[PDB]
């Protein structure tokens, strides 16, 4: 059988088909996984997408800003899965950070207000969206958000590597209070992966500086990384995550389990 | 003679005489440091306070979420240290996290805009104040925050917790921008100093201060922010000058021992 | 079917049936995979504990320190496996260091034979086995070894601590060489588990121990080791493929919590 | 006046004048020091190179193996600062490591002899060395030792790093220890700085593997480092040694104090 048997987990975050969500979904639904998918802004758009998963799944809109859809979510959720029935797995794979934070812009150049709305969309919503799924939620239960990691700075990534530190921070706390239902919660830093920004950086949508640096900073990472590392398979990274929503790890919360090759481990 | 002579500092976050940049400002001066303070709110309350300093200094106005009072800082700073003068060191020492977000109240409660509002005064506002002053920064100069160890989670602190985590964040980004100008950019994190929540709060605060210095080998007297204050000389010195984006521990050693 | 399904595993560190590679074994086998169990001194001991296993598996000597046992180890594999076949997966699972280096001993009194010994079982032997076996492991295989986090300073861990801060280093370095044979190489750091020191242990490791499950958000139970064996065949399994040179924390959440 | 007036460190690791002991020395005497140093083999030779010091300093034999060398350093450092006195720094800057653990050759090829015996050397004797010192030293007191940042592994360095590794560990419990008597202990992790193994391999002493390689991890370092980094000058890191010696850092103890640039707080 396969590895979420029977379990009810929320997958947020599909945009399109290069998403990380959607291979977290589509991998969930092939370890048998009953899904719940929430969406942002392009509803109709993202029906198209997610209509191309292994299996048929109730889509919710959710906009992490939003405070009538953060209040409305459970009840909602609960109708989808059926009065009675409480989720086994939410997956945060939410993230946003505007021009002005992040990219070629100077790191100083970046507007408080711009900064705030990334930081809010990429870190403060993983603790409203487990305030909102936690009660809904069965012991044993585990709760996965994405990140990148923060602990050193970096080009271009600027301000969202500021919101990815606040992540985790808010992950260990959200830990906390997910203890108190028995369910954990965890990050998965995952190394580059081409979605759309990043694969379209690639040709040079932000210059001749841009690019070429980026292209390095990916570059390095498979080279680093003992087993390599490759930005154009999103697969790794959604197997760890489900994973972590299974029940071989039903001892590690507030932590970060890194899909990017060993990467991180290593200088040169 | 002094271990900041000649250095023109500038130091914020004085609001009392018990504020950790009081006697940080007392203590470069001290070591015979040409101050330059600003202040937020109370500016004849603090002019009260910083006139109880060794040596007179001028004090500016400094509201970090002010888009004014950034854009002139540097013009101002130039006024009182001199025309021709720049600053070798910048102190910034300004924390901020509304109830909602920080004591008693439960984590998952704290509105958004109340911890915009504290990620902005605790965080972003070291990327600002650099970004106004770097252009008045001598090489070899030094910018120091101040940080509280965020790197596991605990009671009470909360969101300010996730403004700090988010502070040690930007602060190795102001060191990428302040290398630019030959200046260096360091956090130091210290302990908890003293500066009605009720039976848990007076409970937890008593015991997280208490194990503080248990851990600590050389122990902890949160009576006492003068090794804090000194750390930060030493930062804005000139004996530690290969070390940036770095954060310094003043904290007796708490956080380098589990029991 | 079985997380570990068709996968040959090797699992050392069987001494009695509190052994954490007791678990490992056991839940692999569970799992359904195929065991090649290692024994240091006491083989027709661990015979006796080995046969309360699921299943019946090839059991080898292996010890560590001798040169002959380690030249040798891959063959025997083989042998018991068969020719043809490969390892997918090695389980260290080994600890040693004299009672000088470890527990009411002061620190300073540790003679560095003793010392050199415990590292050499509990950090170096991590390289060795590796070197052994590496050879005869199979693409997208998987090394994983115990660990108890050694980041911080505590009573009695003592010189063991310093042999884990070793281990953590080795793995890294495990990582480069088996990234060459496309096999991941990780450690697990446990929280405390069961498996006479006088009133001042009774009362730290009590205490330590205690804390723990208190610091957890998830809470720890010391007495039971399913909950880290399973997190051993997470790692041993294809559900981590992106993960090497790295410590997968299986202790409640207690190291990503102060009070 | 100078930043250790009146403080009496001893100083070991000296063996040639690219040493970074020789610089700690310099400049604590610079300071206002009042030296005591130690050697390891050739003490006719570092008489010579200690002779080109600022100032004039007691030289005594020291071999960290030698069981009888430490347990007879307190009485003979006594005897040379004069009883009644007693010491307020010691510098630890001993290191070493047998070819076949760093540099070109295999890491697996490492005999175990070879990687203990540069463990004592590197790491352990850190230890030996606060147990011969610390019943002679003075509340206020710092203990500081060498380090090389081993978070994550790199090519060449090897076994060293997993010495390095031990030795962070082992300066936190020496932190416990020197806590009894008041007395601090850090590391400096400092970058590269050319001495002679390192300043060698330039040409290649190593080959073109080598070389090219350690070339390329110094080389990141200035980049990586916001600041910059030298890697042919030793002072700066000579002068976080001093302040550590100094009184301007007395609430940070079992800590790592990073002299690299701030290399190691930048990805690219
Ligand atoms: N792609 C990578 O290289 C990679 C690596 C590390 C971490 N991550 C993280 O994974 C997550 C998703 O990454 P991705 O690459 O799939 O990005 P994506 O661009 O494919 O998706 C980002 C998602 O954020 C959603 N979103 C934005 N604002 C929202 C809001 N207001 N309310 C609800 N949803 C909102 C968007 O609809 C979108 O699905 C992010 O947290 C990202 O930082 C990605
Ligand atoms: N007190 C402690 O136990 C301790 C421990 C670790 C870190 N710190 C840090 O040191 C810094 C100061 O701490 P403190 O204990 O002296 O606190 P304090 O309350 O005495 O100082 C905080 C300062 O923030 C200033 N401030 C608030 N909003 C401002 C704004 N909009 N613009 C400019 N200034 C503003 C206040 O006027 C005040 O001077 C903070 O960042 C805090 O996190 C304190
Ligand atoms: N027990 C815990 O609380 C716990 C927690 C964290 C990590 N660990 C780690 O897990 C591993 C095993 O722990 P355990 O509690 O099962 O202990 P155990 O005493 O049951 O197992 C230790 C094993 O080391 C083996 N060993 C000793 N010398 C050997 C040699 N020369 N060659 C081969 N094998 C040798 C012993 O035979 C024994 O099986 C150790 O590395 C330990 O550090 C244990
Ligand atoms: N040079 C660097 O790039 C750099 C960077 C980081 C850390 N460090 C560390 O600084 C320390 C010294 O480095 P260096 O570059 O000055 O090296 P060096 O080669 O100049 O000196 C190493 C010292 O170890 C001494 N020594 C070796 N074995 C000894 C023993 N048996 N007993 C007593 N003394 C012994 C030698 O005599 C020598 O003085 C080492 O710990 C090293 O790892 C150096
Ligand atoms: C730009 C630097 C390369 C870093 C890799 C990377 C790519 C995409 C990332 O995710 C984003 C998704 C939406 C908004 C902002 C970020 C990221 O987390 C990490
Ligand atoms: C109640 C929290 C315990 C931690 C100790 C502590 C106390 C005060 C702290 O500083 C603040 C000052 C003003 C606003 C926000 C924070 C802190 O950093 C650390
Ligand atoms: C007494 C130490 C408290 C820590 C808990 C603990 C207990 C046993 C441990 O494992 C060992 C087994 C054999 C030899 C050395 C170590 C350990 O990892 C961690
Ligand atoms: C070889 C890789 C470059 C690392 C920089 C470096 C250079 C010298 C180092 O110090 C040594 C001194 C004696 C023996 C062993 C090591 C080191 O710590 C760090």
């Amino acid at each position: 059988t396969g590895l979420l048997d029977g379990k009810r987990i929320l997958v947020s975050g599909i945009i399109t088909d290069s998403s990380i969500a959607f291979h977290i979904a589509r991998v969930a639904q092939e370890q048998g996984a009953q899904l719940v998918l929430t969406g942002f802004d392009r509803l109709r758009l993202i029906q198209r997408i997610t209509d191309r998963l292994p299996a048929k799944a109730p889509l919710l809109e959710l906009d992490v800003q939003n405070e009538e859809h953060l209040a409305s979510l459970a009840g909602r959720v609960t109708e989808a899965i059926g009065a009675g029935n409480k989720l086994d797995g939410v997956v945060h794979s939410i993230g946003f950070m505007p021009q002005t934070g992040m990219g070629i812009n100077p790191f100083f150049d970046a507007p408080y207000a711009d900064v705030s709305k990334g930081i809010h969309i990429s870190a403060y919503s993983y603790a409203s969206m487990a305030k909102a799924l936690l009660p809904i939620m069965n012991p044993g239960g585990s709760i996965v958000g994405m990140d990148f990691d923060p602990s050193r700075a970096m080009p271009a990534y600027n301000w969202m590597t500021v919101a990815k530190s606040a992540l985790e921070s808010v992950n260990r706390f959200v830990a906390r209070e997910a203890g108190k239902y028995g369910v954990r919660s965890n990050l998965v830093a995952a190394g580059p992966i081409r979605t759309l920004a990043m694969s379209a950086i690639v040709g040079g949508a932000l210059g001749e500086e841009a690019g070429a640096q980026i292209q390095l900073l990916e570059e390095g990472w498979d080279q680093r990384a003992p087993i390599g590392w490759n930005m154009k398979d999103a697969t790794p990274v959604a197997k760890t995550v489900c994973a972590l929503l299974s029940d071989w790890l039903p001892a590690t919360t507030g932590d970060i389990i890194y899909a990017d090759g060993g990467a991180h481990t290593q200088l040169l």
